[PDB]
């Protein structure tokens, strides 16, 4: 296969793909076949990487989007590019200034009591019946869906249909139901937007209220935040938990100390996931680097876990060791693109892994981890279960 074609199926969770790691060692950018058929610049490389970042000739744009190259087939991520490259410079800028004050360090300090507390009840919930147990499906989505549900503004009630519509926003080769959790997401957000306009509350959408006059344009938007956030927190506490049962030394010192926690989460988001974790751009101009040139119009997978593994950046890469220093990892992205919900996605994740370990300080797999299996034809697909005794 000429270029190499990315749907190889699924590498085992926790390694990097033989794949993946050729295409690393061969070019810092690979021409490839993308699981939807069409071809793409992969970045293997941390430097070009952070490079492409920062070229702004990189963007969500595209002349003719409708039939530009895909990275997968999906309405709701094609959402994320319009036509008009001067249109889709101003829409970033203006995501940035509504997103960016909803995550200031003030704020996630203040939530991290409520956070805590959220962790707290889905824990009983999970142990209720004694062990064994799914820690994905009983504990890693709910505690993650509730801090979103908690931000964001959802009630209670609604909260449960939120885990099915959004799993079938993610589905890949099935625009027919991606419309469906579209349509019921996007009623269901701006409807509680027209609520909180009237009566405002403590929340994101509330406050979005302010700035963005149609409750209509608030649906997608925070239908944007709950699905950039939901797998995303979910699946590194699911493989985050593994990689600590599988270094319980490692882990002891995490819990006895809680800059070495802090060490431990960077290095679990450096190497969770192990390649795979690939946003699209398209150039909007050519764009020469390393040694290509990306031409006008070109799908550009930007791979934010795979330049984890860069050995001319990391010793080792492919230990955990959560002593790493520095650690350089690209998983949340940079400059102005970075990962906006970054210091939420810390906390939860250093809540879940303390709590869970100090807790259930005996939780192992019921399985080998050879078992695992990660859902297919999903956008940032987790596992389907996980399951453990403890
Ligand atoms: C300007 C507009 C307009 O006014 C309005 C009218 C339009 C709004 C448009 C809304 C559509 C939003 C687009 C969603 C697409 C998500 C794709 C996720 C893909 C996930 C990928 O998954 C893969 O899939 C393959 C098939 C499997 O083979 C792989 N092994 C793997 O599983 C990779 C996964 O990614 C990460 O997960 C983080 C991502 O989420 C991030 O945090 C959000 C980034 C992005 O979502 C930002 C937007 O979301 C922010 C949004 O808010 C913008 C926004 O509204 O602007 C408004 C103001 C973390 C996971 O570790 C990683 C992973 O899994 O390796
Ligand atoms: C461990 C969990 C997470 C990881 C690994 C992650 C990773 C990333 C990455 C790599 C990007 C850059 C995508 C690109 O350049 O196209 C990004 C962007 C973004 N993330 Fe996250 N994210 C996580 C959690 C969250 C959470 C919890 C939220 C919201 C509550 C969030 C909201 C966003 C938003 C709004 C953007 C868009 C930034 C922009 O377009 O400039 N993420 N994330």
């Amino acid at each position: 296969t000429a270029p190499p074609s990315l749907k190889a199926e699924v590498p085992p969770v926790l390694r990097l793909s033989p794949l993946l790691r050729e295409l690393q060692s061969r070019a810092p950018v690979c021409k490839v076949r993308t699981p939807a058929g069409d071809e793409g610049w992969l970045v293997t490389r941390h430097t070009e990487l952070k490079q492409l970042l920062h070229d702004d000739r990189l963007a969500r744009a595209h002349a003719d989007p409708a039939n530009a190259p895909r990275y997968v087939h999906n309405p709701f991520l094609d959402l994320l590019v319009v036509d008009d490259f001067d249109l889709a410079r101003t829409l970033h800028a203006e995501m940035r200034s509504l997103f960016t004050p909803q995550f200031s360090a003030r704020r996630v300090m203040d939530l991290t009591p409520r956070v805590e507390a959220l962790a707290e009840g889905v824990l009983a919930h999970f142990v209720a019946q004694g062990p064994p147990a799914d820690l994905h499906n009983d504990f890693s989505l709910p505690f993650s869906l509730s801090v979103l549900c908690a931000l964001i503004g959802v009630p209670a009630e609604e909260q449960g249909k939120l885990i099915a519509a959004l799993t079938k926003l993610g589905e890949l080769d099935d625009p027919a139901r991606v419309q469906e959790g579209q349509d019921e997401l996007f009623g269901l957000l701006s409807g509680l937007a027209r609520r909180k306009r009237i009566t405002p509350e403590d929340d994101v959408i509330s406050r979005l209220c302010l700035k963005v006059p149609s409750d209509e344009r608030i649906g997608p938007i925070a239908s944007g935040l709950l699905f950039a956030g939901l797998d995303s927190v979910a699946s590194h506490i699911d493989l985050g938990t593994v990689l600590f049962i599988q270094h319980p030394d490692q882990l002891a010192a995490a819990l006895a100390d809680e800059k070495l926690m802090r060490g431990a989460v960077e290095e679990i988001l450096r190497s969770a996931k192990a390649g795979g974790s690939v946003l699209p751009r398209y150039a909007t101009a050519d764009v020469p680097i390393g040694d290509v040139t990306i031409r006008a119009g070109d799908l550009v997978l930007l791979d934010f876990t795979l330049v984890n593994f860069d050995r001319t950046v990391f010793d080792e890469p492919e230990l955990f060791d959560i002593r790493r220093a520095p650690n350089p990892h690209l998983t949340f992205g940079h400059g102005m693109w970075h990962c906006i919900g970054a210091p939420l996605a810390r906390v939860n994740l250093r809540t879940a892994y303390t709590l869970l370990f100090t807790r259930l300080p005996g939780l192992r797999l019921v399985r080998p981890v050879e078992e695992l299996r990660v859902l297919s034809g999903q956008l940032s697909a987790g596992l389907t279960e996980l399951p453990v005794t403890w």
